């Protein structure tokens, strides 16, 4: 399912399930997973500019 606009282009499935549907797509990475295979405790919906979780990741923090 489609985000909106995002930056990058990714695949429409997630990459931990194997399985799209209702997935959220990182406004800047190419990937692709649902909500619940990122974290069950992540509940704030991706509203036009949604970054993934492992974004956080990716920087020098
Ligand atoms: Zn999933
Ligand atoms: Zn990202």
């Amino acid at each position: 399912g489609p985000l909106g606009s995002y930056e990058t282009d990714h695949q429409d499935y997630c990459e931990v399930c194997q399985q799209g549907g209702e997935i959220i797509l990182c406004d800047t990475c190419p990937r692709a997973y649902h909500m619940v295979c990122l974290d069950p405790d992540m509940e704030k919906a991706p509203e036009g500019k949604w970054s993934c979780p492992h974004c956080e990741k990716e920087g020098i923090q």
